[PDB]
């Protein structure tokens, strides 16, 4: 369809028009179909820094190995599970986002 | 936006970013829009890794040598048969999935 | 005789031999047959260990005085209020699990 402005640009309502961003202000990731940019996002201690912000790029926020990301955490990471529950077994890869993986099989019947 | 993102990729709680997830850490085999990446899939002792997962794979689990395991029973894997009772003819292949083949024969008396 | 290994020793795949767990290293509560053993519980920084965790016990996590915690939460503590609010009374002790409690008008004449 028409009314879409290329990455690092945005689109006025009249669609006839398209305006550039500034490198550093706001960017855009995918076609935009706004008269805004988007702001870019920064990361802070704790945190790794995987790629750059710029008018056709995104940054990117990660955190440390062992810590974990929870929809009801803001910008936090939490020290993964240091001991399945009792009653379960240790199989899961811990990411900065999501949590580990335990299993029940061997305990009461 | 609508607010989509590509396999091997996770969209932030903010819905305008969106992060690269790390080989055999998660993965994303279908277009996803969620902060969470889909978790890899690890096989135990007696059972061996046919295809390891990335950020656009999913892997699967093998077992050795005479076992079997049918759709029917995941998690599973049962002794294979060598030899059918007399009267019968082995003509098929074992693998760790699938039993053997037995068939009758017509010949002989 | 059996495929089953007493609280405090793991089994290998093969069944027929089992090795001993030790204190600290990890641990198992009740009888198990698996490779591994029940982790031990650590704390982080900020935290105290109530109770260690034996070849037959669990470790419990504790908070620094000053700070609190609910059960709901995974492992952050909270500064407790050294004041309740102006025309209010002290009345409630601060535990790191449990905050300090405010009363209105202790008693009238």
């Amino acid at each position: 369809s028409e009314g879409l402005c290329p990455p690092g640009h945005h689109i006025s309502e009249d669609g006839r028009d398209c305006i550039s961003c500034k490198y550093g202000q706001d960017y855009s990731t995918h076609w935009n179909d706004l008269l805004f940019c988007l702001r870019c996002t920064r990361c802070d201690s704790g945190e790794v820094e995987l790629s750059p912000c710029t008018t056709t790029r995104n940054t990117v926020c990660q955190c440390e190995e062992g810590t974990f990301r929870e929809e009801d955490s803001p910008e936090m990471c939490r020290k993964c599970r240091t001991g399945c529950p009792r009653g379960m077994v240790k199989v899961g890869d811990c990411t900065p986002w999501s949590d580990i993986e335990c299993v029940h099989k061997e305990s009461g019947d």
